[PDB]
């Protein structure tokens, strides 16, 4: 299965200055959930902004960079790579990555973010009309997690 795992806000905000406009703890274990065990792709961007491979799953980063070599990740040159790669396969962004990416996968796990954000990289539009809504599960709020936020599976039509 080929999956998008994205947190967009309510304009699709995904980022600014190469890191996420919001803090929500909650996302990251809904992340940490869904991809342990699995294997994550992303734009090297998005890798820098990490700094390091994510524990406990297979971490692929997508660059023109012929001399990147990094320990605990593999790397791939082409989006037609992708399609080799065993498993389960989460599209971990960023922009340019979900661009690439949206009408090629399966189903998406999107975290709703119920806010508006200052942004630098958006999420491409999408509408209902092509996404079943499997799931749709409000987050719970807290004193660490205390912007509004619902997570939803859409599954291709
Ligand atoms: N809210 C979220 O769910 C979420 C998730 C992830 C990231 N983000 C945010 O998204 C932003 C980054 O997005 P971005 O679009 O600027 O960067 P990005 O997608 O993370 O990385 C872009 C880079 O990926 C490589 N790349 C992409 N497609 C390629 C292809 N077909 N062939 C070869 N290389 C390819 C290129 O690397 P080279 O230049 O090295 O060739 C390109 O410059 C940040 O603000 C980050 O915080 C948000
Ligand atoms: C730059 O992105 C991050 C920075 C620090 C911690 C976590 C993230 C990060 C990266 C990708 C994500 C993705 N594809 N989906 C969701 N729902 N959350 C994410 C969070």
């Amino acid at each position: 299965t080929l999956s998008i795992l994205v947190a967009h806000d309510l304009q699709r905000v995904i980022g600014f200055e190469n890191q996420l406009p919001w803090h929500l703890p909650n996302d990251l274990k809904h992340v940490k959930k869904l991809s342990t065990g699995h294997t994550l792709v992303m734009g090297r961007k998005t890798f820098e902004s990490i700094g390091k491979p994510l524990p406990n799953r297979r971490n692929v980063v997508l660059t023109s960079d012929t001399s990147f070599n990094v320990e605990g990740v593999d790397v791939i040159h082409s989006i037609e790579d992708i399609y080799q790669l065993p498993g389960h396969v989460f599209i971990f962004g960023g922009q340019t990555l979900f661009e690439e990416m949206i009408d090629k996968v399966d189903d998406m796990y999107i975290t709703v973010i119920e806010g508006k954000f200052r942004g630098d990289t958006f999420f491409p539009p999408y509408t209902f009309e092509d996404w079943e809504v499997a799931s749709s599960v409000e987050g719970k709020l807290d004193e660490k997690n205390t912007i509004p936020h619902t997570f939803l599976h859409l599954i291709r039509k």
